[PDB]
């Protein structure tokens, strides 16, 4: 097979409270592992239609799928080291957006993020990695540089200015976004990951939530 | 002792992944490095001992098909795992930063940017705003697969996983030395929606496949 | 100034270069000297990188009169992008202008490419991407001629810097600012108006 | 048209012709060639250029005119304080690769707005909006590492930003290091000074003379 993933799809709301829910198990130490059976996985193979789309970190311990308890066609995920944009980056959440009508743009930070990590190393010392690394480094740096403007002096002050700029920076540079949220059909909100007891702390959220 | 480094060779982790995934297509998942317990003993530092380089798409949740957990995977994804210089500089922070001796390119059938490349080559059908990016990056793969003879869309896919496997080797001296060296190999996976097997399609360094 | 003296300088600036009478305005001894106190520029001039098409000369203009970004095949990436709207908020330039010319390799790169399969290697494919739907949309269209392409790519890349930049899209819609699309003619040395948002005379 | 084909010149003759070039320039000589209506017929053929040069965005740097040459001498790729992203990469090796310009000029020059705008931001957290933060965000680095290594002055800055733009492009491309290493290119670091119309050499990979 049946086709399922045509017609609308569902709202910020319902969005948002869904992986608060499983976050929820998730820190209860209580996991149902859903929408993962073989015979769900096979009725996906038409398409999908995601209910949200997971801008997180590449850390390898912030796998958004398991730490929000959700399974296969819940969440369009996007991963790059301390979340940082760039054009593909930026193509992917739209396409989730315009293609696929996700409601919801989670942006998803965490506690000691090697990305903010090393911008902090940057400003402070001069340390600046080679190759590619530095174009992750360099994306991070402004963050760093208005949280230090505005008398932030914590790491985790700088890791949850860097969610809240990255959430900035995808309402400025994109008008599929941001015409959404102004038309009340899309929400985004800004989340950090605590390693520790593993709780997704939202911060910062634009558009109805709830 | 405290190690640094994921202290595995890319045989192992390869076998690691190829196991996973056959408990996950047989529906007998462990749903390993998860519990309370495993989860607060991250919060130290990481230790994965592959980068995944995937898809976006809600279907193909890298850490769920092969069956891993938390720790075990630094997780790139970006829609048809289309590269740029955020995307390279993650996947280098793993292999440089995190000392990762896998990379996994994981595409999959059923491919929205691969099937958007393909409509805007046979009928100049091209998405507007960032999409447009994601669509730009994939054209290559179908072009090259034309002047080949390819027809299939699963043969197009298989080539873009291909393409992506030689781009990381062409603009990544980082990739290309450790591979080089013996400490680093590539894989390239397609992962089959229907059944949940990830086929093996691709890879230079040795993995144990010979 | 204002966006139609701007345009009308440049016009006026290639009509004495077509003819082969440049005054090479504004690069005198004394004149360089005043600049090293700041710039401020009446155009910011995106044009494509080929050695033949230099930018100040087709236009005989001079040191401080345009602000320049040049890349193969005028193909936007981020670092362009930034450059161009430098101009525009930091400098204030009240005129874009889209400077595309024929026998553009970029365009012809991507016209193997699409009828072939012919592409380059390293970050040259980068380039050749971002010219394909140029000539997959002007293809849809009809459009057969190479010209023709090279004049698609110039309105493909006007409206990419008008979606893009909400500085820029802003400063046109505020009367500000206007955007000129031009090819330039190897041959006879015309810059020719062929696309334009906002006013300019 | 014609079309020609043939090897291009060397990193040795492409850096003497700039020099003297540039020499006219700061003379007040300029001699304003290869820009003859009968030279411009010619082009029509293919571009030929002995260099390209890597400038930046600013008016008062204008790369054919500060190095008194005409059309069809150099390939002109230009951003905001020089910065590269890959479109500016791709130029630079469609150049190297295909125009086998034997010769890079990476052009700084003083009173730089990019490098300015850089030392702003890591003094004062000054970010410029938009997709102009994109190109001090590039900048940064070299404003970083210069501090760390004990620079105050502007200029030294600026110079140090032409550094690791030469040690960019060395180390991104390939098609660039293998041609230095083969002996077929050269790549060069300049800063013009705004006063005196001098371009000044400052680094170098290859051999120039
Ligand atoms: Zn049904
Ligand atoms: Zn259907
Ligand atoms: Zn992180
Ligand atoms: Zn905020
Ligand atoms: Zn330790
Ligand atoms: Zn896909
Ligand atoms: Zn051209
Ligand atoms: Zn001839
Ligand atoms: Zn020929
Ligand atoms: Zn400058
Ligand atoms: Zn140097």
């Amino acid at each position: 097979h049946h086709h399922h993933h045509h017609g609308p799809n569902t709202n910020p709301v319902a969005a948002w409270k869904a992986l608060k829910e499983g976050n929820e198990r998730f820190v209860a130490g209580r996991p149902q592992h859903p929408s993962q059976s073989v015979d769900h996985r096979a009725g996906l193979a038409a398409g999908q239609k995601p209910t949200a789309v997971i801008f997180g970190c590449a850390d390898s311990r912030v796998a958004a799928e398991i730490i929000f308890d959700q399974g296969l066609g819940d969440m369009f995920v996007v991963r790059t080291a301390g979340h940082v944009i760039d054009s593909a980056v930026l193509g992917s959440i739209e396409y989730a957006v315009t293609v696929l009508n996700v409601p919801l743009i989670v942006v998803l930070g965490h506690d000691s993020c090697g990305a903010v990590n090393a911008a902090l190393a940057a400003i402070n010392d001069g340390t600046l990695p080679g190759g590619y690394v530095r174009d992750v480094v360099e994306r991070v740096a402004p963050s760093v540089l208005l949280g230090r403007r505005d008398g932030l002096s914590r790491v985790d002050e700088f890791e949850q200015r860097h969610v809240h700029e990255t959430v900035a920076i995808l309402m400025a540079r994109s008008s599929a976004i941001s015409e959404r949220i102004a038309g009340g059909s899309l929400a985004i909100v800004g989340v950090t990951y605590q390693l520790d007891d593993g709780r997704a702390v939202l911060r910062d959220h634009i558009g109805n939530i709830g």
